[PDB]
């Protein structure tokens, strides 16, 4: 079915920021794993996966609108140097992702085009949930302290 | 462990080469899918998941070795319009990266990091392995013509 | 138990040809399975195990006889270059097999060696099977024609 | 996949030492299961199940590197007598296909086909235990004696 | 159904043949038990009741074809006084017992009586087991020498 | 099989390294359980049987290589007194027994030893994976603190 | 708990014991495995691992008095070339080390080491075991010849 233009080149910038953050999730889990701590490693691969889930559903729903879409173009990584600094990094990508979450849901009711934004404000409450999760971790380290965090994260949460 | 310069460096060549076959292959498998050949999309996004377990082998060996795996630069993709084009498209792809991981292997062995050589004949091993499959599926294509070979993608193998 | 020379003679011959057919219908098989044909290698394969288990028969029978099997020799292998050159070099052989069998039926019958004869009957019985499922697929190939019929051969059959 | 005109040579010849140590492996056994030597049969028809992987995984390679697999030639089989001087065979024609898979895994080191070098390795570290089992038979004969030897192979080992 | 006369005189004799081998191994048996060579009771035993079996075969079969089974007479039995020599008796007779067979199973033929030829010949199949278990032991017997075989008999196989 | 002398002479040389790290890794283990460090005790532990798995490797393939297994002489254990110098420690001897596989695997290849290469590389694998442990602590160590570390081997890991 | 010095001193000197034992139970074993006698390495094996649960005792103990277990220095391993001169080395390294365990019980006793005696004496039942395992196999060698106890071990025992 043909869709709208302006609409799939929102699904490709949306499609963007899902794959910038499956590689800077990625990497980030796999520094934490490498570095014992196996509890952030879980979490922020679980996070990759569903930063792909996101893709595939972007990607499907571009082709059925027959759009093209453009893997080509990957965006900055911020890939961190420590804890802190590297969720950090994650929470700024989320909240920036958020932001075009926004505005292409309004752009996608006043063309009708419903069940883009009903997929779009579905994986909104996702990135939603994503960010609750940083922001929490984020205040965690300074209320208990980074060397107490860090060793919150040696074990992998049953 | 410090590994050697060259050795991280053919390893982020390589992971390289992986994010490119991730991404042309996921492309690849969804346009299968939307044209309703069921088993081309089944065995092409399979692809695309060994292609990131290659990468995530690639990820944890350099971050072992302690350099820094690059995920910011991603290669040309060429991307088909029609089956035939595309499958000869990761056909050259797989080639390519066959030709690198060569290059690599030997390099290892004369520096004595062997494990690294290691796990690069067990990649080689799986590459080798989707090049026969495309190899195949192209002949085909040749052998049967293309009406009988698309008849045959819209039903998924069991 | 000493049994009669020009039995064993015949036993021998025998095994000649089940040792040609069970390389001439493995080699074949693998053809089949490397361009995908994937029914083609289960049968194929099928069938030179058949052979082996022939060629074992003759074995234990000769030795129980006290005579010497002969597994040096080997024949003329006709190896195909094409489904239909390959089936029908098959057939050929089968044919040729199943005269020489004729002939030491009748001969172990006529120095009274009935339980040689009553094996070889058993095998005869196996041949023409062979014989049967060759001939049905040469003439399938010739009714849909060969882009069919290869269509046809790319999913094991349950 | 086109591989290199020498490794498949190799491959073949390779492929030759595997037919004739079917042959005479399956041979020996049926020897040994006629004398009743229960054990020897068992052991011995394995090494010949063996010897046939060995031969499926050289001409998938070959058919795979897009030679031609040969099993038109079959070498010197040489067969025994007795107990001894058909061990001692077998271990003779295991010495000599371990020194040309010595060769070829070489080779196909320096022309970058570490899969088939992958493959020889595996295959030389079965033969390697197809050498230890020999040896430890033939001194077992000289330490406890033929008769006693023999006696001990009337019973298949649970 | 009335059958050919010769026919059911050539089953009378055979039955005869039968159920001397019955009373010979039966008694055989019972004699390697009472010494205590455990194995060879089983299979003598074993054998007696195949015996048994074949004289069920000739005496229902008679009855078809209308004769009258004769019972009443009893051929030589040839009971040894050690190992070898009653088995070296059981193989004798068993080979007589074939070559009557063989005349029989010649003569069926030719009045048409095919299925009792074809009993015969699962008879006759049957009888050349029997001997070749025999030929195995007695040369065992010789290949290990007789202390060694004795031991090897003390206890039953599983 | 006679081996080549000096992969005789390396394979002792790595069994001698081995057995010094059963000691050393067993030792360290039986000290943390004392301290009711319980986790340190089972990874450690843990340690000390790969490395009798590794010893008895070596032992099995010198013995096949027909060469004399050394388990005489055993090198310089280093103890520590605290966690941190005992985990030091065992790294300084996992670096060192690396060295000397590096060493003995070229030489391996290069005298044909394919298998003893191909066995020297599993067990450089491990190693490589010990080693990642060990440095994975000792950076804990300094990342969370001495206190908080040692906290957390109080409990087993599930 | 701070121990006796003396009783320290004669756990490190058992300790020794062990573990020179474990090397030679060892190495017996795997050359018995190798030499195909499969059932001498099962038992040698396993005589192997009691020693190491014997060491393990030692070292807890001693650790636990607050001693410094010694496991640098090793004894004479006296290793035999042949099966009876290995066994007899075993049971005169048994017999020296039941000597010290007498000596050391004593002491212990008299220092009011009770529960370290309670160990010794639990751990010089199992010795006493050893030593009439090694003394029946010993005289079994003799009063069956060499041949024959050889035979024994091809298989081992359920
Ligand atoms: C380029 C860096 C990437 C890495 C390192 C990576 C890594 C992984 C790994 C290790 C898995 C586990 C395989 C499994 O068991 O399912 C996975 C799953 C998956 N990936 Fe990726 N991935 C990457 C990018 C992508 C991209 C670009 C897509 C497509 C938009 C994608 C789509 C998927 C999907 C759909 C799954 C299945 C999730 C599940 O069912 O568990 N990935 N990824
Ligand atoms: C020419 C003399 C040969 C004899 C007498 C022989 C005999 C046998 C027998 C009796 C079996 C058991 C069938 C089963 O249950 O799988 C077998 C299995 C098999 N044979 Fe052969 N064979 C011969 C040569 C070959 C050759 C030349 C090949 C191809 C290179 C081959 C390939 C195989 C394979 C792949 C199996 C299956 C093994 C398994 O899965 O158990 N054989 N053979
Ligand atoms: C004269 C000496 C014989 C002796 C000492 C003997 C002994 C035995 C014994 C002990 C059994 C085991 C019973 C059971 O559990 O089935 C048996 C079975 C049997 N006997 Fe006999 N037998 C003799 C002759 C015969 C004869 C002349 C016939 C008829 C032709 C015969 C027919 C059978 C049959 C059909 C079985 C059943 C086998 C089975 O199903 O296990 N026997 N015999
Ligand atoms: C140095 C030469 C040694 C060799 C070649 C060796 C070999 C082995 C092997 C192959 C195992 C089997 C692993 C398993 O499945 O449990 C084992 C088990 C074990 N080893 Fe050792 N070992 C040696 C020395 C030691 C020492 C010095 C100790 C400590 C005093 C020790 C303590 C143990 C323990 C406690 C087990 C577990 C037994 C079980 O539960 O089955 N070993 N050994
Ligand atoms: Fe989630
Ligand atoms: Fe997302
Ligand atoms: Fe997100
Ligand atoms: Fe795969
Ligand atoms: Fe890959
Ligand atoms: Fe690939
Ligand atoms: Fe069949
Ligand atoms: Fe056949
Ligand atoms: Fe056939
Ligand atoms: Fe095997
Ligand atoms: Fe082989
Ligand atoms: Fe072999
Ligand atoms: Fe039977
Ligand atoms: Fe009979
Ligand atoms: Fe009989
Ligand atoms: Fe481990
Ligand atoms: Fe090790
Ligand atoms: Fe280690
Ligand atoms: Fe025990
Ligand atoms: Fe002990
Ligand atoms: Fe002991």
């Amino acid at each position: 079915m043909k869709g709208d233009t302006k609409v799939i080149n929102y699904l490709n910038k949306l499609l963007g920021n899902e794959l910038v953050a499956i590689n800077q999730y990625f990497l980030h889990a796999r520094m934490f794993k490498n570095w014992g701590l196996k509890r952030l490693n879980d979490v922020e691969y679980h996070e990759s996966i569903d930063e792909m889930k996101h893709a595939d559903r972007y990607i499907e729903r571009i082709l059925f609108l027959e759009g093209l879409p453009n893997l080509q173009d990957l965006g900055k990584l911020n890939i961190g140097e420590d804890v802190e600094e590297m969720l950090r990094s994650d929470l700024a990508l989320e909240l920036d992702g958020a932001k075009n979450l926004r505005e292409a849901i309004g752009y996608a009711d006043s063309v009708h085009d419903y069940v883009s934004r009903d997929m779009m404000i579905e994986i909104l409450r996702d990135e939603e949930g994503h960010i609750d999760w940083l922001e929490t971790e984020l205040d965690l380290i300074q209320k208990m302290g980074l060397q107490n965090y860090l060793q919150a994260q040696i074990r992998e949460e049953g």
